[PDB]
């Protein structure tokens, strides 16, 4: 679920930026996504997006389209590292990793304030 990638966000990247500085960023990094990755982190975003994708497609998901979206998986934070729990099912597991992929992933990548909230109908 969105809200549980939100609390991993906060779990790699602690007192840094809130959530919303990551959700309209760059040309993946938020609704949609086309172009070129303005940089690393749009890249974490991109890879994010493909993942989701992928989720949607998966079998063990039976086509529930906004499976990614909202289905509730188990994770834990702990030393500002993600784990997916082993009491995940097939579906939630593959969620739960394309977020814990994307959280560290935004974590060890530099933010660039000229990259937020961009035209994305123009610089992608
Ligand atoms: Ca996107």
């Amino acid at each position: 679920h969105l809200i549980q990638f939100g609390n991993m966000i906060q779990c790699t990247v602690p007192g840094f930026l809130s959530w919303i500085k990551y959700a309209d960023y760059g040309c993946y990094c938020g609704a949609g996504g086309s172009g070129t990755p303005v940089d690393k982190l749009d890249r974490c975003c991109q890879v994010h997006d493909n993942c989701y994708t992928q989720a949607q497609k998966l079998p063990a998901c039976s086509s529930i389209m906004d499976s990614p979206y909202v289905k509730i998986y188990s994770y834990d934070c702990s030393e500002r590292t993600v784990t997916c729990k082993a009491d995940n099912d097939e579906c939630a597991a593959f969620i739960c990793n394309c977020d814990r992929v994307a959280a560290h992933c935004f974590a060890a990548s530099p933010y660039n304030n000229n990259n937020y909230n961009i035209d994305t109908t123009t610089r992608c």
